[PDB]
């Protein structure tokens, strides 16, 4: 009903059709300079004005019908930024459609954004520049109906110095030079299907591509393209496997975007050009269900979509649910039977972390004066998963499950949704099986804290020999510690060995001499698997391994994936050997670190 989040108008006052924006990068002041031209019709008869969000922008003028119009631009509030009333010059009708077109200027500081220097960048001879909108960021870039209940088209005409590439959310449309300017290249961008403004995404950098599918470019600096070729190259196959799951894919391109090293998630499912971490770049292609999650996107969050933040476990819940199917129909129902109940693991260990009562461990959130980026978490992903799968498991498993997603994807395609009618779409397809479907505690799942009220089951098939291996470690007393040898991993994936650290890191601290035996037969030290590596480092500092301490400083740094940077600075932080490292590294690094993942890390250490 209420966005929250957003200082604008609702979408029942007017709608945001289209953006045409028209802007210059400039890297040595760090704005981003332009003209947003928004198409909005009006919901509501004699309306004479409206509201946008905006946060840290520059305003210049707004015209509408070739003149300039009053404008004004309310106090700060805060993380939501500062409201701008704009005052029309003519009352709009119910559905008539104005432009208005509004000049401006983001600041340097922009949460949205990250400015990189050469040195900061692969090939150390360019800077680059990316954004990151979601959730309210979108109104730190240009000023908007920052909300997702509003969808609209977009083209968009970019600026760059001429040795750089930019790439967008959207379908290359040509490039050419900048007539206004030589040292300069405009690219063009068409994005022809609705989407909700913080989708909206932007990169320059000194960027190469490689193709890997029929509909797939693999973007990145030159130095990781190789690379990023090899680790993506199921992409295609997930492709089609989500189109038979979820119906056809209509975007056009599904190209990837390997970020530099502060990105901060794993991915980000920008329309066209998925955004992923480098941290993905494993060799052997073993972290590939993030991209089976942002192909997922396509359909659940970017077809279908939340109508406010407080009900983000549709987007994430769903899609978690089609990439687990992706990775099950690559490699078999025992596989998504692992997976998801490591998800279950993933979600005792948010609970744990965030207290039992804590709010933002249930499903449905109220963000009513919360950030986003503060309650961000794992919760949305997993108790959204296990109540999809408990589903499942109650109304006659998952073809016939499916059968409901893909209902569900059609259904509510190209619109925004609150969990109500989610779930009266459930009982609607599922007519003759509302007696199953009562027998569920609603209230528990969707608006209590804490771990569900139930458990779903799980094939253990995978997860045995991981759990049997932790809990000889768990159980071994020094006079065992001879009989561990490297012969014990040969029979493990590199899935299952995350696993195995994943189940030992539940019951740490090990005593010291147990981590040490760890490494001396398993070099887990060598392993460069950005997962693995972020368990065993957890596990080796919670222990209080001091040798372990200039690994996990040069990991949380090095990188700047919240999931890995903010535990590894928070486990650093209650290791009293590396304490005032863990801070002191933070302060050094803190000006060119991502400014939320900044924010936050900041915030974990209670700094500033
Ligand atoms: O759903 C995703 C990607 C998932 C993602 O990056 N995750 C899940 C929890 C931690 C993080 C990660 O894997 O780094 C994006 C994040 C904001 C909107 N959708
Ligand atoms: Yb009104
Ligand atoms: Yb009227
Ligand atoms: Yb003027
Ligand atoms: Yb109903
Ligand atoms: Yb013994
Ligand atoms: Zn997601």
């Amino acid at each position: 009903i209420v966005d929250t989040c957003s200082l604008a108008s609702p979408a029942s006052v007017c709608r945001t059709k289209h953006l045409h924006l028209r802007c210059s990068v400039d890297f040595t002041r760090r704005t981003l300079t332009g003209t947003a031209a928004l198409t909005v019709q009006s919901q509501e008869d004699n309306l004479r004005s409206l509201v946008l969000d905006t946060k840290d922008l520059t305003i210049e003028k707004v015209v509408i019908n070739g003149q300039e119009v009053k404008y004004a631009l309310g106090e700060r509030q805060s993380y939501k930024g500062s409201p701008m009333e704009i005052s029309l010059p003519i009352a709009l009708s119910k559905n008539q459609e104005i432009v208005i077109e509004i000049s401006f200027e983001t600041s340097p500081k922009s949460s949205a954004l990250q400015w990189l220097t050469p040195e900061q960048t692969s090939g150390k001879e360019h800077p680059y520049l990316f954004s990151q909108c979601q959730a309210i960021h979108c109104r730190a870039i240009l000023p908007c109906q920052d909300t997702p209940s509003v969808k609209l088209t977009y083209t968009a005409e970019v600026s760059v110095p001429k040795e750089l590439v930019a790439l967008m959310s959207a379908i290359r449309d040509g490039e050419t030079p900048d007539p206004e300017d030589p040292s300069r290249k405009i690219y063009k961008f068409i994005q022809k299907v609705p989407i909700p403004c913080y989708l909206i995404a932007l990169v320059v950098g000194a960027l190469e591509s490689r193709q890997i599918g029929p509909r797939t470019l693999v973007w990145s600096e030159k130095e990781q393209v190789e690379k990023s070729a090899y680790e993506f190259s199921e992409t295609e196959s997930m492709l089609k496997i989500a189109e038979d799951l979820g119906g056809p894919y209509v975007w056009g391109q599904y190209d990837l975007l390997v970020l530099p090293p502060s990105f901060p998630y794993g991915g980000m499912e920008n329309p066209c050009l998925t955004f992923v971490t480098p941290t993905l770049l494993a060799g052997d292609k073993s972290l590939s269900n993030v991209i089976a999650h942002e192909i997922s996107h396509s359909w659940t969050g970017n077809l279908v979509t939340n109508k406010t933040w407080d009900h983000f476990w549709l987007n994430e819940g769903h899609t978690v649910y089609l990439e687990r199917h992706i990775c099950g129909r690559l490699f078999g129902e025992k596989f998504r039977h692992f997976n998801a109940l490591g998800g279950w693991g993933e979600l005792q260990n948010s609970v744990k972390t965030f207290g039992e009562t804590h709010p933002f461990t249930k499903l449905v959130v109220d963000l009513t004066d919360i950030d986003p980026d503060v309650a961000y978490s794992s919760v949305p992903y997993e108790k959204g998963f296990a109540l999809l799968f408990y589903l499942e498991q109650l109304l006659g498993g998952p073809e016939i499950f499916l059968g409901f997603l893909k209902a569900y994807v059609e259904k509510f395609s190209y619109k925004s949704i609150t969990t109500d009618d989610w779930k009266d779409f459930l009982y609607s397809y599922f007519k003759d099986k509302v007696d199953v479907l009562n027998q569920v505690d609603w209230n528990a799942w969707l608006y209590s804290p804490g771990l569900p009220p139930i458990k779903p089951n799980y094939d253990m098939t995978l997860t045995n020999a991981c759990i049997a291996l932790s809990q000889r470690w768990i159980t071994a007393k020094e006079d065992d510690l001879n009989s561990f040898n490297a012969t014990d991993l040969k029979d493990l994936s590199s899935h299952q060995l995350n696993e195995f650290l994943a189940q030992t890191l539940q019951r740490a601290p090990l005593p010291l001499g147990h981590i040490k035996r760890m490494q001396e037969v398993y070099n887990f030290n060598a392993i460069n698997n950005s997962e693995i590596r972020f368990r065993w480092l957890r596990l080796c500092i919670q222990s209080k391994w001091e040798d372990a301490i200039p690994l996990a400083l040069k990991m949380a740094t090095e990188q700047g994936r919240m999931k890995f940077t903010r535990p590894l600075f928070k486990d650093l932080a209650a290791f009293d050997k590396s304490h005032d490292q863990a801070v002191r590294t933070y302060q050094e690094h803190k000006a060119s670190m991502h400014p939320v993942t900044a924010m936050l890390v900041g915030k974990d250490l209670k700094v500033d």
